[PDB]
DNA sequence: GACCCTCCCCTAAGGGGAGGGTT
DNA sequence: AACCCTCCCCTTAGGGGAGGGTC
């Protein structure tokens, strides 16, 4: 049996027995010194076997070099199920968010948002937790509030980049009156004067949404992420956080402002 | 922005932006000649953010090129869909036979016989379909068909690999009657005179478990195979084939014998 | 004709490092 | 030192082909 009947015995490609043979694993029973040929007996078939039975459950090479062998090696067995586990898990979420992003785009011709999941970090802020009439009034009130905090520590240095957001601790859509926390990214702690103080906020996983445009038609957004958090299964865990990127203060064109929307969220 | 700021602001490392530059997908605004170095904008981050979207469904980068690049392009997204779903299929099927897999390998510290989900093509064969009293007679009555087909169909030429099986027509567990049908595959059909027949066997996915030793053990590979069957859903769609590798033919020591049993199932 | 070998290069999405540039 | 660049090799499980040899 050369190279070529024991390929078509095993339904395999030379191709494959050669990379084998190279790798360690299935090492023919004869090479011929004088052509190098590659001759298999039907004790390389019993192996094959099993190696293909391996491969077909999703283990890498380097895990059946380890598992052909290694006869005691059964921990590199429930290793592989925890990741198909997570896998299965993952392809289920990959495949609500495709059935998600079908159904919004069989609603509407242009897909104006889009939500993706990230990480963001613990960050230490300086924050300021008030109440507002309207959401002009408020984004009147920021620049004070930021001169003030700058004024009173020197050596204020914020992060880079420009972390700076706002979380809406309301539960309920509310507005007027909406109690609204202010707060900046910064490099290190400072000390609390006035109604600012600081604090740490903690990193999250946030389904997030870039909103390209004027304020007053942010509402759109949070509406999206809602509905994407009601189809996908997520949970918002907490308040959510709003980060102005591009704005009055980066661009004077107000069709140019840039807000990220970040909904702390984590899997149900 | 240089690129280690935007780098830092989308949360990814340089080398992934100088890749997404090289292939054109995600192309910095403003390269300076002399120096090279990539300074991006807002608009860069707004269109990362799509892309880290779509790459958050799984889609392939040159899948993400033609989705951001060519619109009314929902064909891409139902073709993920459906291999997703495919992926998902074949994820939970791993999973189940990694669960029986552990199943065994906790139950006896050897691991007898692994099984292998092949495909086996059709084939033209001829057959003999018979009662037998007794599986050891089963074996010696065979070499006079053997004698006798070459005898009255001049210049058969047997397949090469050798494929010499043998289907159970058997519905249920029996030791005396057994209803067998010795088949062997040959390369044309010829003539039919006797219960020897030629017919054409259909090609089948089944799963597989190479058997080393004597036949009187032959039936705990069986139960094997049943149990695999069982454990993973899958359902035995035809009639049970034994395929004959080694024996009295090739070798004299009863302990180097190897037998391929076939069960042809399919996923339900 | 059939069949076989080694050698080199290719995959997708970047990772790691080496050598060289500037403020 | 701090960033930044380009170039070259590397990752999986093998596929494809060229050039050259063997039954
Ligand atoms: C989805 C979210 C939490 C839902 C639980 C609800 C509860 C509070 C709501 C915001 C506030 O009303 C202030 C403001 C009003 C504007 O009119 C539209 C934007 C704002 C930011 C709202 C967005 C969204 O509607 C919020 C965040
Ligand atoms: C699972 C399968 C049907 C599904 C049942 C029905 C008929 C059964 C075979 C026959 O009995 C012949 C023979 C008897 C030996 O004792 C053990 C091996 C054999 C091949 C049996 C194996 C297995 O039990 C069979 C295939
Ligand atoms: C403290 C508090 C707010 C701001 Sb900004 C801003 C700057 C960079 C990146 C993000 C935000 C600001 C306003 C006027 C002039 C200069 C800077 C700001 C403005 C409106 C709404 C939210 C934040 C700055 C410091
Ligand atoms: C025609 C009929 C039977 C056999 Sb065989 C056999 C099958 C596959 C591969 C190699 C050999 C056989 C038996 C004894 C001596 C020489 C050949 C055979 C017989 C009984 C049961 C199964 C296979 C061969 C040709």
């Amino acid at each position: 049996s050369q190279i070529g009947l024991f390929s078509k015995i095993c339904r395999v490609t030379i191709k494959t027995l050669h990379y084998y043979n190279k790798i360690g694993l299935l090492v023919p029973a004869y090479i011929n010194p004088d052509n190098g040929y590659r001759f298999y007996t039907s004790d390389q078939l019993m192996k094959f076997h099993q190696i293909a039975s391996l491969r077909q459950l999703g283990f890498t090479i380097t895990e059946i070099v380890t598992l052909t062998q290694d006869e005691n090696s059964c921990h590199i067995i429930e290793r592989r199920r925890l990741e198909i586990q997570k896998q299965i898990r993952d392809m289920a979420d990959m495949l609500s968010r495709i059935n998600h992003y079908l159904q919004h785009k069989k609603k509407e011709r242009i897909m104006l948002y889009q939500a993706a999941l990230k990480e963001i970090p613990e960050c230490i802020v300086y924050s300021k937790r008030f109440i507002v009439p309207d959401f002009s009034s408020y984004i009147k009130l920021i620049p004070p509030i930021g001169q003030e905090v700058m004024k009173a520590n020197p050596g204020l240095t914020l992060t880079t980049p420009a972390y700076c957001f706002t979380l809406y601790h309301d539960k309920e859509y509310k507005e007027k009156n909406m109690d609204v926390e202010f707060c900046e990214a910064v490099n290190d702690f400072g000390k609390n004067e006035g109604n600012i103080i600081f604090q740490v906020i903690p990193a999250i996983t946030a389904v997030t949404v870039i909103h390209k445009g004027p304020y007053d038609s942010l509402r759109n957004a949070y509406i999206y992420l809602m509905q994407w958090v009601e189809d996908n299964g997520y949970l918002l865990t907490n308040s959510p956080r709003e980060s102005y990127i591009d704005g009055i203060w980066n661009k004077q064109d107000s069709a140019e402002w840039m807000t990220e929307i970040q909904f702390p969220v984590e899997k149900v």
